């Protein structure tokens, strides 16, 4: 009826069409002052490439170590871009410190299952992404689509009962290593069924192993074409946020699709 | 049940969209001519496109881009024939020749080509007789020329292609050897190109395979804001995936590996009940 | 600097000028040969050629040579403003080509064909005298001697010295080593009071120096040879690769213009 | 003839040598949909080695007009994997194009044998790094209007030779580069090439780099960099004729062919 309007601490994200969330990782890789400077420059590049929002993450660690990584990046990007900023964390104290520093959204891989996380997000009144998460083999699911659906309903309801408004919830089926290639494809094929839980859906298949397995592409930067295709397919199947590394390419694909879809 | 195209003995099965790699044989397509021949650069490029997973290669020696100078037949032959001769010996792929000249169609097929991609839809005198004699598949493209305004571009392209299918059948060309192409970019504005892509299912209902070619075209540049053709890859791959979703069975592309990857992810998703 | 009046089309040799090669000879792929040659000549004009050299022999009888070169000359004289040269050693072809619009004659035989001296004297167009003879004791001295003899014979036939050019004849009449000798010693041939034409385009000797077997693989080495020839005094360069040669000469002219 | 010890790989400057340009930037390649930036750069370096390059120059930060600065962690993530792969797969000497001391040390540990510095060691720690590292180093000139561009570039290049001098930077490791394209107009670039023998009279090998540069485009009317090859090869041959012993180029095979013809002619008494 009404397109979702997300107030990310004053920076508005309108989901009248799929929006692109650019990935900004702040994790030392032995190549952290130099890590912070590189993360900020990367966020500015993704903003130039047309990102609708940036997702800043400092994990792959104690709260104080996560804060030393993400807080300087948030403070600099809040000052140097106009984009909504999301922070990737499952720890409530990081959620509170990040929002105080300027973050406007929380992307939580644990779907607020960390003790205190429900109360933090209810207090902070920012949007939150609830992800499904259950290396070696992925777990076996009898019906991955039904299981992810059941889990996300439970987490949506727990968040509402903790006082988090439904209009601030997003869900993410958790494409990636908690699923086999076949289960990731099932979740993508049946994504419209998860879009009917009354909340916007985020899809993040960027450079993931399943894309590599489908296309025979061993390294993450070789998986760009397949990832852009997966994200276009997810948007066609109802996803409203796409979490990507390759921002300019994804924006281009979505723009061509939007022009075609606009024809009656 | 799926169309099987016999391209001079090399079989192309259109049970899913197939990727036609563009092999341009023009001195201007390459910057290494200081120490390379035009033929050898085109052959090396075709071999790379075969390695990237092309299902067929389209070899052309005459540019039909806006503002091109016509290439005389003797020069067109000097470009395409040596490239076909080398690629037929070095690939197992069906090979198409992109030409509107019957003399080149006949010489190219004698050299090993198994398909003709004709931007003039066999309107050059002798082209119908050649294709009927040669018994290879042929792509009939729409173009007004050789930037007009249309009252209804989708209906006008449809009407033209119906007429050319009919002309080809009445010349003795088997209907099972026919393919059609709406001719994205040829005498069409960005808006007309988007209209033709959106309404592409309407052209797939003529019972013949449809080829779509939007690779790095000016319209993709306008839609995405990418001024240089090499910057248009992502937008081109998206356009070709959309065309395949709308019924196109052949995709004529420069960026073969990327297009193959996109189609492969889509095929995996489509294969889920 | 030499001012060459090519049948009304003036070529000023204050710096090296580029002569684009327009071959009209049938190959593995008549009317279609003429159409391709005209198109090629127009392309070389667009690429910056200062003049075009039209040739219908690479044995071809006069009547056959005329069927090749005359239609090409007639079409190019109408569609370009460039001076046009005809590459022939046969006096009857020289006369017909000039009547059709040619403004210069490039003669591999240096007017040694019976009748050639009187034809060119009658026509009042410029002529390039090439050396064609193989082993030499002193190739540079032998070429010099031959070209002096031919310049003098042309003057004694009534061809004004201001219409003469010479060409050492790089190419198959010399070994790679002898071609390199003539290039190194080219300034010595520039002291005969007449402009020198150098033509090393895609020749076997460049290919042998660089290990490039096919003619289009020899382009970089050919452009380099022509820049060296221009540095050593050549005022006309006969080339296939017009745009590339024009580019190299343009960069050299910018550098040479600095005191 | 000068012999450069690039970490065991000897570069003998008995004739002009060709330095092939290996840029490690996502913008330098179009096949990124299915290739990594590193793998495309390594493949390119191997192609330039096959075309006859005498050394490869690996760079991960573009200093062209208006480029955004590249963070050290990102510069390292680009150049180090390319150096590591090329040291294993070619026997050619490898140079790193960087002005950052941290990248110089990491690059040499990964296998680089030479450093090409556009800021002529004006970066704090670079002089100390170069003096510490003791690999050959190219000292380039970079600053716009000049009163006399050749003398001013000459003066600056003298001061940097003097500034470099007496840190343990042996004068036998110094190379200079007048820096075509960096803060110089077409006219100023033509001036420096014409008068290049005057900079060759300092006793250190000289590197010339005009490959596909904007000045070449302006002189020849070639708008796209890939259309500038012929003019670039001519410029590098003029530079070799005027004393340059290193030529930094994109078009290796063409430059090698031009040098091969000139060497055959120059060899005639
Ligand atoms: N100047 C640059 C800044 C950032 C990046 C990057 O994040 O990849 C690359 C270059
Ligand atoms: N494509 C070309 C490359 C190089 C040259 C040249 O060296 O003059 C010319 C053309
Ligand atoms: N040796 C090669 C040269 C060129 C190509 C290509 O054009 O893709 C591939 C291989
Ligand atoms: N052959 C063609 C090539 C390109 C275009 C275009 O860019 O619109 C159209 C036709
Ligand atoms: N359109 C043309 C392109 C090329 C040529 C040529 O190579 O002579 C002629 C015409
Ligand atoms: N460089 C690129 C090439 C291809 C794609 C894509 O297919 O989306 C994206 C980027
Ligand atoms: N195999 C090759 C890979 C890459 C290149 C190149 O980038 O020039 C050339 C050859
Ligand atoms: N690093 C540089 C690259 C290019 C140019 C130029 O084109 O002038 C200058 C410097």
């Amino acid at each position: 009826d009404t397109s979702p309007r997300l107030d990310c601490a004053g920076r508005i994200l309108t989901l009248d069409r799929p929006r692109v969330m650019g990935i900004v990782n702040v994790t030392p890789d032995s190549f952290t002052h130099t890590t912070v400077e590189a993360a900020v420059a990367h966020g500015l590049r993704l903003a130039e490439e047309g990102a609708d929002l940036l997702d800043i993450g400092g994990e792959s660690v104690p709260v104080e170590e996560e804060l030393r990584r993400v807080i300087p990046v948030i403070e600099r990007l809040v000052a140097q871009t106009a984009l909504p900023l999301s922070v990737d964390t499952f720890k409530p104290e990081v959620m509170r410190a990040a929002v105080a520093a300027g973050a406007g959204m929380i992307n939580d891989v644990q779907a607020l299952r960390q003790p205190g996380a429900l109360d933090a997000v209810a207090d902070l009144r920012v949007p939150v992404v609830l992800m499904h998460m259950p290396a070696g083999s992925a777990p076996h699911y009898d019906d991955v689509v039904a299981e992810v659906h059941r889990f996300l309903v439970e987490r949506i309801f727990a968040a509402e009962m903790a006082g988090i408004d439904k209009r601030r919830l997003l869900i993410d089926p958790g494409f990636g290593f908690g699923k086999s290639t076949a289960d990731n494809v099932q979740l993508l094929a049946h994504l419209p069924r998860l879009c009917e839980l009354g909340v916007p859906v985020l899809a993040g298949l960027s450079r993931k192993r399943s894309i590599g397995e489908l296309t025979g592409r061993e390294l993450p930067e070789q998986r760009v074409a397949g990832s852009v295709a997966a994200h276009l397919l997810a948007a066609q199947r109802g996803a409203l946020l796409l979490r990507v590394h390759d921002v300019a390419a994804t924006v281009d694909a979505l723009t061509v699709w939007q022009a075609v879809q606009a024809v009656p």
